[PDB]
């Protein structure tokens, strides 16, 4: 198994996956690394799984039909490999705890987002379809956005949602197009 933690590249108390040479802090892996389980398999062998058992669930798909699915167990999932997507990008803690608004020119968002609130609301069951998860999600950035302006600032939440995009149509199977 590799030696540093996948999401955040660091070296510590590392669970080890039996199924692929992954490793991961306990709280850097979603769900949080389970009690007990061996063996255990990590949820980039869990997504492997669902594909491999139904290999045309990566024929392309509408964007629209995605979003209206329940959060069944295999949805569920799916979201948080993406959540664990994003938060493997270093640039992901410009947006992982509560943000605070006070810049001269600015007022701060009607909504506040950010992705440890994500995280709580996908362990606690918050979320009954695909649409309410990625719909926080991208609040994260267009926030961001819009609060920042014209300040250069502002393209640390371009670059995010790019990441989080480009895992959404990967990991949903999302019909490519130009
Ligand atoms: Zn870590
Ligand atoms: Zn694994
Ligand atoms: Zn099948």
């Amino acid at each position: 198994n590799s030696n540093i933690c996948e999401v955040c590249n660091k070296w510590g108390r590392l669970f080890c996956c039996d199924t692929c040479p992954r490793s991961f802090h306990e709280h850097c892996h979603i769900p949080s690394v389970e009690a007990n389980k061996n063996p255990w398999s990590c949820i980039f062998c869990r997504i492997k799984t669902i594909q491999e058992r139904c290999p045309e669930s990566q024929s392309g798909h509408q964007e629209s039909e995605v979003l209206m699915r329940q959060m069944l167990p295999e949805e569920q999932l799916k979201c948080e490999f993406l959540l664990l997507k994003v938060y493997c990008d270093s640039k992901s803690c410009f947006f992982a705890s509560e943000p605070y608004y006070n810049r001269e020119g600015s007022q701060g968002p009607q909504k506040p987002m950010w992705l440890n609130k994500v995280k709580t609301s996908l362990n606690e069951q918050m979320y009954t379809r695909v649409e309410g998860f990625v719909q926080d999600m991208r609040l994260i950035f267009h926030n961001h956005k819009e609060f920042y302006r014209e300040d250069k600032f502002t393209r640390l939440g371009i670059q995010v949602q790019d990441i989080f995009e480009k895992n959404f149509r990967n990991i949903f199977a999302i019909q490519e197009t130009s």
